[PDB]
């Protein structure tokens, strides 16, 4: 069933077919990281060196959690799509054991290990980070497309430190059947998911204000000892900000973080935001 409509065709890194990708066209280097099912490797195209990596998925463990659904959504969006702040997903082979995706190699790693090492960010990498994602965000609404999986761990910084969001593991196309799922990382879900109603887009705009609070604090807002303690915060909104975050923040934070899906902005709110147009470098 491993047969997605996304590109399996070997692409010449050096230009501008017949042969299929194998696993014998790239050179392994060390892994970048673990995944669910398997790590991510750095590797290189042998014909053009081309640095890319590339992520091995066990076809057995998806099998146990049932997940080749959502793998088949993961492989086809994010390889028909095209934009600067999104990691491209060049595309996809397999063999008797593994499934082999061909991922864009981001240089400077993930944004949550820059944030262990500066344990917060100020107010103009934040808003720049936003500003970023928001517009990799607005495109994926474009195309009805719902992330739903926004954090720290799948924000990946490109040659210039921009940001590209990785990871479309949990992302959906909904293009007017709104979804049900609950799915997403726990400090990151929205109340809509907690509370069993049905979902849009606006899940990516909840995430968004977590993202922002967790950029400018450290820690994100509903942090709890537990899941059941986290499930009641997130439910009521119940988080304070720290004296040193400014009036502004303070706003986009707010608006972000409505329990009414609705009365959260848009996007294009967020990217016109004073704070954000104050602060942001792009
Ligand atoms: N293109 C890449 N460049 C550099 N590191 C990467 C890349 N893709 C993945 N990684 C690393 O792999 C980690 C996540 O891999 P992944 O297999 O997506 O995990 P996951 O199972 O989807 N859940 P999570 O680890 O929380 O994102 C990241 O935190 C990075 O450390
Ligand atoms: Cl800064
Ligand atoms: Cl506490
Ligand atoms: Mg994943």
């Amino acid at each position: 069933s491993y047969s997605y409509d996304a590109p399996s065709d070997f692409i010449n890194f050096s230009s501008k077919k017949k042969r299929q990708w194998a696993l014998e066209d790239f050179e392994i280097g060390r892994p970048l990281g673990k995944g669910k099912f398997g790590n991510v490797y750095l590797a290189r195209e042998k014909q053009s060196k081309f640095i890319l990596a590339l992520k091995v998925l066990f076809k057995a463990q998806l099998e146990k959690a049932g997940v080749e659904h959502q793998l088949r959504r993961e492989v086809e969006i994010q390889s028909h799509l095209r934009h600067p702040n999104i990691l491209r997903l060049y595309g996809y082979f397999h063999d008797a054991t593994r499934v082999y995706l061909i991922l864009e190699y981001a240089p400077l790693g993930t944004v949550y290990r820059e944030l262990q090492k500066l344990s917060k960010f100020d107010e103009q990498r934040t808003a720049t980070y936003i500003t970023e994602l928001a517009n990799a965000l607005s495109y994926c609404h474009s195309k009805r497309v719902i992330h739903r999986d926004i954090k720290p761990e799948n924000l990946l910084l490109g040659s210039a430190g921009e940001l590209k969001i990785a990871d479309f593991g949990w992302s959906v196309h909904a293009p007017s059947s709104r979804r049900t799922t609950l799915c997403g990382t726990l400090d990151y879900l929205p109340p809509e998911m907690i509370e069993g109603r049905m979902h849009d887009e606006k899940v990516d705009l909840w995430s968004l204000g977590v993202l922002c609070y967790e950029f400018l604090v450290g820690k994100p807002p509903f942090e709890a000892n537990t899941y059941q303690e986290t499930y009641k915060r997130i439910s009521r909104v119940e988080f304070t900000f720290p004296d040193f975050v400014t009036e502004g923040a303070r706003d986009l934070i707010s608006r972000l973080l409505k329990h009414n899906p609705s009365q959260r902005p848009m996007l294009r709110e967020v990217l016109e935001h004073p704070w954000i147009t104050a602060n942001s470098s792009k």
